[PDB]
């Protein structure tokens, strides 16, 4: 007895979760009522341990933790790893072989946490969520992961699902599961996918063939440090620069400002997304002193067009790789946050010569949508 298996789209930077109920898909809210939740944890001085929304919205630099999906099924030494904790403001320390993680949890108590106890509490989090609204407990998982994931990787999520409760019967691939949501395996006769991911940390390009039902992955490529996080803070050094000119005062000596300016950049990006201009407004700013600036969506495609622009070159190298031109791709999945940019729609399409991709479920839970999918079969 399995009881309600949940779908959970465990991200770098944002997780979903959802379930087969009455006949359809839903998409779960969380507690802060958001659809997606922030794949962060944090601890207060007082000792509270924070999850998701509240973790991210918290200022405790070296104690909010975030990004372990960077870590997780892999070795203290391998380079790669070595790279991103240059990049990571947490202490990031060898145990056991493997890179964990170090922070004050409260009071100056030292703890270190394996990369899938962090990943451990989102996906407690992702399972409180559920129960809050199926009213009931969950112990059943489908959880997705990138397609290039290792066996190391696979494991090391199923073991963040065991030690949050979670019984992880299937490992799914994250353009599979997007595939999935759009109903493509039901498909008669070949055909060739190109699933094109967008999210706020990576960039993931993968060609799938599909074949009466079953999916093999044939080519992944991308950038593992290309997302909206990248476009974000091509406007933060856009204002940062306009504000030095207009005053005098370079905001980045102060932290706390730049956090304000990062959250409300954050929030002006998306909803330029559906207008085109959108208004940022922050009280006693820096020394006193109020921020109120106008974003325009042509501004925010000048900002970052050299980086829209770079996403085609690993879409035309999985085509090669895969010995495929563009007229052998049947369907165009498009996957992450960051697709719900205009402009990048408006750029795939060029690509392709027209060709309208997949559409009518939100990008950003498309993966969590096809988990959700594959775990009402297992629920029976
Ligand atoms: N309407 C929007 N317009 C522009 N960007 C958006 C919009 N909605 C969400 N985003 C961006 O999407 C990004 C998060 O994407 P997603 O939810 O796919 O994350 P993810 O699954 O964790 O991906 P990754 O693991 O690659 O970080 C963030 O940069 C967020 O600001």
């Amino acid at each position: 007895d399995v009881g309600t298996v949940v779908g959970i789209d465990l991200g770098t930077t944002y997780s979903c979760v959802g379930v087969f109920k009455n006949g359809r898909v839903e998409i779960i809210a969380n507690d802060q009522g958001n659809r997606i939740t922030p794949s962060y944890v944090a601890f207060t001085p007082e000792g509270e341990r924070l999850i998701g929304d509240a973790a991210k919205n918290q200022s405790n630099p070296e104690n909010t933790v975030f990004d372990a999906k960077r870590l997780i099924g892999r070795t203290w030494n391998d380079p790669s790893v070595q790279q991103d904790i240059k990049f990571l403001p947490f202490k990031v320390v060898e145990k056991k072989t493997k890179p964990y993680i170090q922070v004050d949890i409260g009071g100056g108590q030292t703890k270190t946490f394996a990369p899938e106890e962090i990943s451990a509490m989102v996906l407690t989090k992702m399972k409180e969520t559920a129960e809050a609204y199926l009213g009931k407990k969950v112990t059943h998982a489908v959880v997705t992961v990138p397609a290039y994931f290792n066996d190391a990787q696979r494991q090391a999520t199923k073991d963040a699902g065991t030690i949050a409760g979670l019984n992880v019967m299937r490992i799914i691939n994250e353009p599979t599961a997007a595939a999935i949501a759009y109903g493509l395996d039901k498909r008669e006769g070949e055909k060739n996918i190109l699933v094109f991911d967008l999210g706020g940390g990576t960039f993931d390009v993968s060609l799938l063939t599909i074949d009466n039902g079953v999916f093999e992955v044939v080519a992944t490529n991308g950038d593992t440090h290309l997302g909206g996080e990248d476009f974000d803070q091509r406007v933060m050094e856009h204002f940062i620069k306009l504000y030095k000119k207009k005053t005098g005062k370079d905001v980045r000596k102060d932290n706390r400002a730049v956090q304000k300016l990062r959250r409300e950049v954050e929030k002006a990006k998306r909803a330029l997304s559906s207008q085109h201009q959108a208004r940022i407004e922050i009280e006693s700013f820096y020394e006193g002193e109020d921020f109120s600036e106008t974003l325009t969506r042509a501004k925010f495609e000048e900002l970052n067009m050299d980086l829209f622009r770079s996403t085609m070159k690993p879409v035309q190298k999985v085509l090669e790789d895969s010995d495929l031109k563009k007229s052998d791709i049947d369907e165009i999945v498009l996957v992450g946050g960051s697709t719900r940019i205009p402009k990048i729609q408006q750029l795939v399409k060029e690509f392709f010569n027209g060709k309208e991709p997949s559409r009518g479920i939100n990008p950003d839970e498309a993966v969590a949508y096809g988990a959700a999918v594959q775990a009402g079969v297992l629920s029976g």
